[PDB]
């Protein structure tokens, strides 16, 4: 059920770190520390706060466009 969930939430976290870091709008961090350094406040990073290694690896491997 938390792979569901989790499934759930690598879209919207996708969706939450391209709302932020899109394709034009904002460049995709060379870095998961700068990313997640400037991220923390949208809750759906806050939302793998217990799947960290989950999402650090989500965020490199989403790719813009």
């Amino acid at each position: 059920n938390e792979r569901r969930i989790l499934e759930q939430k690598k879209h919207y976290f996708w969706l939450l770190l391209q709302r932020t870091y899109t394709k034009t709008g904002k460049p995709k961090p060379s870095t998961w520390d700068l990313a997640s350094k400037e991220l923390g406040e949208s809750l759906e990073y806050k939302a793998l706060g217990d799947e960290d290694n989950i999402r650090r690896q989500i965020f490199e491997d989403f790719k813009p466009e």
